[PDB]
């Protein structure tokens, strides 16, 4: 119902689709101005069927994907959170020994650290959050 309430903002002229023109109307409104070009790409991601427009089941199923991917990176987030106890966007060697061992696991520094170096591809002796979902894969 929701997402039948999103779409409608999109067919501006109620035809049960959305052009690029459309489009286009809707993103000005949110503060982006893309080109035509850009505007055709986005329409081209969605459009299932090729034939120019965007319909609600094209809409809705990308709509779908889109909730799953952000729910998901949202729970990435939250347990990225959890590791990183000062919150500074890097999960110290610290933070990482703290956390496994409320999570039962006695580690040494050593074993620690060599977990940090595993997913530390920067170099900096810590794990940001890309880092961090990189090994969450
Ligand atoms: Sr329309
Ligand atoms: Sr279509
Ligand atoms: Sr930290
Ligand atoms: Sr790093």
């Amino acid at each position: 119902a929701e997402f039948k309430e999103a779409f409608s903002l999109f067919d501006k002229d109620g035809d049960g689709t959305i052009t690029t023109k459309e489009l286009g109307t809707v993103m000005r409104s949110l503060g982006q101005n893309p080109t035509e070009a850009e505007l055709q790409d986005m329409i081209n991601e969605v459009d299932a069927d090729g034939n120019g427009t965007i319909d609600f089941p094209e809409f809705l199923t990308m709509m779908a994907r889109k909730m799953k991917d952000t729910d998901s990176e949202e729970e990435i987030r939250e347990a990225f959170r959890v590791f990183d106890k000062d919150g500074n966007g890097y999960i110290s060697a610290a933070e990482l020994r703290h956390v496994m061992t409320n999570l039962g696991e006695k580690l040494t520094d050593e074993e620690v650290d060599e977990m940090i170096r595993e997913a530390d591809i920067d170099g900096d002796g810590q794990v940001n959050y890309e880092e961090f979902v990189q090994m969450m894969t």
